[PDB]
């Protein structure tokens, strides 16, 4: 209830990284979303992928600079993977997403795994 509220809160600052990473050069890639629905909608559904909410959700909750931990027991997807390494080239923290194989490190632009996953 109250921790609809922090849903809440981090699908608000989504919206706003949504904005400045678009600025920063981040198209998403809607031909992946496979629902009969308008574009404005698939771009919704690739921006609440979980890891870019729990980032959002980290980024309001921790001081400037902090170090994000993500945990993901799935895959991160293509999409989500640019998202990312365009957001570390705009916000000056670590980005880490464990998923199902590894620790991605998204650091100025830059994931460890070079986009090889
Ligand atoms: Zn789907
Ligand atoms: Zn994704
Ligand atoms: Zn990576």
């Amino acid at each position: 209830k109250k921790a609809i509220v922090d849903r809440s809160k981090a699908y608000v600052k989504l919206k706003s990284l949504g904005k400045e990473v678009r600025d920063a050069g981040y198209v998403p890639e809607t031909k992946y979303v496979l629902h009969d629905i308008d574009e404005e909608a698939k771009e919704k559904a690739l921006m609440h992928h979980s890891e870019r909410l729990a980032i959002a959700f980290g980024i309001i909750n921790t001081p400037p600079g902090t170090t994000i931990r993500v945990m993901k027991n799935l895959r991160i997807c293509g999409d989500c993977h640019n998202f990312i390494k365009i957001l570390s080239s705009i916000e000056d923290r670590e980005i880490i997403v464990r998923d199902n194989k590894r620790f991605h490190h998204f650091r100025d632009g830059n994931c460890s795994c070079g986009d090889y996953w």
